[PDB]
């Protein structure tokens, strides 16, 4: 009398609350309203670091981010991912416009279809601002909006499909991702360098000889949205045992140290790479890039292990940023170094330090990693972070090409000197004042 | 050995925790947490969009109100919705001061009393700072403190008994109302309108001919509210359940995409409307409008039509707002335009699509809509919302006047040219800085 | 098969989370999640209340905090609080590195030691960022660091164990602490008195003759930090039940009708003290004092004595502010005035109303205070209070002083006339852009 497919039973007849813990659902209901938040938290802390005055207010761009992905993800992104029969690469239509979406247990069986489309849904709305906020400068905000409804749909969805999806050929094959760093993280990051390579400007005077590394556009924006993010974190981490489990408390202690641990280590490499300065913007993005690191490894490694998934990622990818300059490319170029290469990172160490009786505190069975001499997760990760990067920069590319070629869908003009134009372009973009401006600031063509 | 009354038992002889499911007890307490961020959201929402510099901050406001409406609440507030022993239009002092409210069942019988009344009280804050930001222009503090506390209990308490109440006669009657689109939204949104045509600035230079229909005092401020607003609303929609099932997050959903969907109509309208531009000021009052709208419904209706629920109210909400022009009125006319026009709009539309089967996720049991061929549904709809409009602006207005007559009590100076005296009124206000004024800028007088 | 020590059992063989209440647990780790947004909101509220202009951002440095805590909390901070073989003044290194925290029953038995080890971390890191707030005028943060890690493991540590170990000879003598008033606030503020008496600026301007008692640098960073810190409270009070009980509501009631009869209070008095001015900075002073007083006393006193709990301490931490004129020092006197004198004023009053009958709605058993007869309870509340003011200030003078006679350890420059060495100290201080600026401006010297 339980189906187990379709609503999961006649409401009528069955009381299909009956199939779930109570404590489960709540705190996943919880968890949702707490990943929510990150998604203004994601526009506060990239409008913040930015060494350029972007035209486009990221903050106001995070609203239209979660407006953008609720639909997207009701119309059929919730069905291309976790449908419940789906291929091994990708969902179906199904569940289009959430149809018949209830009360039949989730893909996570500890709570039912409606909740969980709740939950991952938020994942997806990080996602878009994230990328929204990689392709911002001199954005066109209607091709900015059409360019996210198509990337969360054969970017995200795919590749979310294959992490956590029914018969997801990463699933399959015994990758680890607890709480999507592939889908989230890495996918944006990878999505960020292809528009840095493809739409960037290219000779950016702000990534180019004797520049500072640090320039911020507002330090108290950067710190606001720090504070949202390791807030939401907790949710975004926490929830994805879908449970109620001590699993859930113990991952939730990993990501605050791996953060804690993330903020000190980046703030000292800047402090010998300054010779003895102490960095505002640099403990912020150590913050995130241990957040990241041990977001595929929260519930999977053990806790005196969490402060090396802080260490290791703020290392590195306090490094990667310097790439900038040896491509002179600033656009886009901040997401890619936190979350495309803190989720590689990440994803390779939970290959590492995984243990399966860290994942047994709550039934959950695997292997491990090489706590467990199981040598050949480390290979399965590999197999896992190389497809998403792959997918993830060769689509977006594809995407950003093509719009391109098409004069309404161009998401940024291609900026191809008449004295006075330059000064009017100039006296445009100096002049306006996005606190009073009722409008958003359109990229001005010579008509 | 369990009463049912008064305390609901001798806490040494029984646990009166065994009456409810915990998990039941969890969700409406984190609930009601989240209903509380909605009050300086209210306040950061109304102080970005002004078109005017009030000189009263209504962030700083929203904390007064979180006072006023607290001690009003404890005092007799509750007692006036909530008590068992109630008539058909209020309640009683039976639980004045908040006297053996502990663990009998409350009215919502899957929580005990102590935990609605800490969840209940929320709402009224939400309405008290709506109600303190429509009639802030020109306030003067000690007036406004006092006409809150008045407001709530003669305006608010009844309203909210009707709605709410054990013998309630709109709960007797059939109408429905989730989440209490009724006392809070249609209700402080009819007594704004009473404020604009009683005490409201005639003639008003902001809303005659050809000014412009937005010019914001402050954008991130109005998105800083829009985001405690969206954040809170999973609260306030999905803790009206009173319960942990999964009818909690089937209204979480709707309120998402409402939300959504609001927020993407209004800034399309928008850009329809003025040849091209994008509205950041539209995107946030649509997603505001989409709030409101799903209120009333958000737990009885399928998740498919949660999208009308944005579209509908984001339209007509939009050339509501457009009255101002016709009235030449400014002041009290966006809470109208949001929440009382929103609000009416909503709760009509439950009449259309409420659903016995969605209803009955949890056993609710109701006779539903249009959907089951339940055409009566809609004159109960109406009937509520006249009642409420009626109500609310008649006693409103009484107030309003009554304390006019008053010389110590008169919320705003009369305003009823001595060149000097001109050139000081215009530099009082124009000179003050509310970031460093430790004290609230009282309105100036001729002494 | 449950071992009730190390681990807890063999996650193997068992189920750990079998020994606990799903509900009781969910609640614990949302409360969590609660506290930890604690932290900037202390950073926000002292920040803007400075009649100085403070060289360090401590909306910043309550990130900083966080790090730092988290960190030490993890290092051996919970073992030293919270371990199972603790003597009657201190816990041991048991639990180093969080080493075998898991699955045994907390000292609090409802919850597990993981989760608890996470709620009460964030206990700990509030701590730190007031005691960061009360010693930041013209730290060096290297210093500052350090004295952070020394002082939660001698200072944060010892108190928190008379409090809340296993043996702890306040727990044993029967002294009530409801959500830790003696351990967070209480003792943070008499760190901050020994930080003025030792280290604060003497014969400062702006606390001597006639300036303004309140000269605010931010009324926006105060109202958002007032409004973090009530929104957090709920977690901080409510979660100190260690349960889903009735009792975390009834605790939250508490809370909110302490701080809004807090907020009215002190908002009051600075009327009749002014002849008529309404104080912004005040009303949020007095939530604060409200929300402190009723800590120790929450989960134990009848809801109508909660509002003593905000008119006492309102009242007698607005006359103690005063002693800043007798003593002509500003720096750290603010967190004393809120969080010794408040912590203290309520944990005495605690004394007065604690009743057994509060206690008992979830089973918790104590002997009451003076409304069960019990007179001898004012007394074990005096040896708590006094116990924990003498133990903060004398080792927290001890380190200041300590650290003051090493060079490169020295928090704060002495200070102890060139015409162009005092003009270029003036400029590097006034011209420094915080919101700009990618580095913490340290204090300088004449090298
Ligand atoms: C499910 C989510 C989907 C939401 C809706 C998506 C709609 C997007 C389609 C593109 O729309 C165009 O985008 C503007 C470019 O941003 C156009 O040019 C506007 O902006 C300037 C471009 O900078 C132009 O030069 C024009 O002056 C001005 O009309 C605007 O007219 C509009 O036609
Ligand atoms: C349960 C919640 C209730 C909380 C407490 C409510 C108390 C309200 C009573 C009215 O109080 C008056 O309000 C001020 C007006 O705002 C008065 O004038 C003050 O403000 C100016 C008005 O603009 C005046 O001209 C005077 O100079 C100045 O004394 C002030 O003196 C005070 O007498
Ligand atoms: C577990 C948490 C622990 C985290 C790490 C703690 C490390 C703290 C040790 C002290 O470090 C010093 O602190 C700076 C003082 O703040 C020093 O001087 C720096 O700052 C100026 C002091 O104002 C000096 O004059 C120098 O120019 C400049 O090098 C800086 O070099 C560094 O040696
Ligand atoms: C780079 C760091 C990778 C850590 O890999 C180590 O490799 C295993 C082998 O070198 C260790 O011993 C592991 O070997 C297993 C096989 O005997 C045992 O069961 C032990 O429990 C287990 O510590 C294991 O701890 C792990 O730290
Ligand atoms: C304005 C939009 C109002 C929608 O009202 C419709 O009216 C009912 C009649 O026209 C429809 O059929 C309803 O009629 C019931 C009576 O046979 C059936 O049971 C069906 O389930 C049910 O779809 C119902 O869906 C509903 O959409
Ligand atoms: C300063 C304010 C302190 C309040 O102390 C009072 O003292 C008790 C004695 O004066 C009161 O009666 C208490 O005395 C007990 C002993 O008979 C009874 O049981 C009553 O329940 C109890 O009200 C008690 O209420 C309490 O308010």
């Amino acid at each position: 009398q339980f189906t187990g497919t379709g609503t999961g039973g006649d409401v009528f007849k069955v009381d299909l609350n009956e199939q779930f813990d109570r404590a489960d659902m709540v705190w996943i209901g919880t968890a949702s309203v707490l990943v929510w938040i990150m998604i203004p938290g994601v526009g506060l802390l990239y409008s913040g670091i930015s060494r350029k005055k972007h035209a486009l207010s990221l903050m106001w761009a995070a609203l239209m981010a979660a407006c953008v992905a609720a639909f997207q993800w009701f119309w059929w992104g919730y069905s291309l991912v976790f449908a419940h029969n789906g291929s091994v690469f990708l969902g179906t239509l199904q569940n289009f416009c959430l149809k018949d979406v209830l009360g039949a247990p989730s893909i996570v069986k500890t709570v039912p279809d409606i909740l969980f489309c709740l939950y991952q849904g938020m994942f997806a709305a990080v996602t878009a601002i994230l990328m929204a906020g990689a392709g911002c400068e001199r954005a066109r905000l209607g091709p900015m909006m059409v360019f996210l409804f198509i990337w969360l749909t054969v970017v995200y969805c795919p590749i979310a499909y294959w992490t956590w999806g029914g018969n997801g050929w990463l699933v399959s094959l015994g990758a680890l991702d607890f709480a999507g760093g592939g889908p989230v993280h890495e996918n944006s990051g990878f999505a960020a360098l292809a528009y840095s390579l493809w739409l960037g400007k290219r000779h950016d005077p702000v990534a180019k000889g004797k520049v500072p590394k640090y320039k911020p556009h507002s330090v108290s924006s950067i710190v606001m949205g720090t504070i949202f993010l390791w807030f939401g974190w907790y949710g975004f981490n926490g929830g994805s045992t879908g449970n109620s489990s001590m699993r859930s408390w113990y991952a939730c202690v990993n990501t605050n140290l791996a953060a804690a641990t993330g903020g000190l280590t980046w703030m000292l490499v800047d402090w010998f790479r300054t010779g003895g300065k102490w960095s505002t913007v640099g403990l912020c993005m150590g913050a995130i890039a241990g957040l990241v690191g041990i977001t595929p490894a929260a519930g999977y490694v053990p806790v005196y292990t969490s402060v090396i998934f802080g260490i290791v990622p703020a290392i590195i990818c306090n490094f990667a940023v310097d790439l900038k300059d040896l491509l002179q490319i600033d656009d886009g170029m901040d997401v890619w170094a936190l979350h495309g290469v803190g989720g590689f990172v990440g994803n390779f160490m939970t290959g590492l330090f995984a243990a399966d009786y860290v994942a047994m505190i709550d039934g959950t069975e695997i292997d491990g990693g090489w706590m467990n001499h199981h040598w050949k997760q480390l290979g399965y990760q590999l197999a896992g972070s190389c497809a998403v990067a792959a997918w993830s920069f060769t689509v977006t590319s594809i995407i950003l090409l093509a719009m391109d070629r098409i004069p309404f869908l161009r998401i940024r003009l291609h900026e191809d000197g008449t004295d006075l134009a330059q000064i009017g372009e100039y006296a445009y973009y100096a002049d306006d004042d996005p606190e009073t401006n009722p409008y958003v600031l359109e990229p001005i063509d010579d008509t």
